[PDB]
């Protein structure tokens, strides 16, 4: 449906591939040098969350768990 375009899968790996460097800038020494970098990848790994749960429920809601 609206969920299933061509293009929001795409989308939906950009998510990932940002995700991943998310995760790969979340360090100590990182967060150090500078916490607008820990405020940043807050942010992203928030908005990713809300994304994907949000995907996950829709999904859901037509397969069984």
């Amino acid at each position: 449906l609206w969920i299933n375009k061509p293009w929001v899968h795409s989308l939906l790996r950009i998510c990932a591939i940002i995700s991943v460097i998310s995760v790969c800038m979340n360090t100590p020494m990182t967060f150090e040098h500078y916490p607008p970098l820990q405020y940043v990848t807050f942010t992203l790994d928030t908005l990713l969350m809300f994304l994907y749960t949000a995907e996950m429920i829709a999904k859901m809601h037509i397969r069984g768990i």
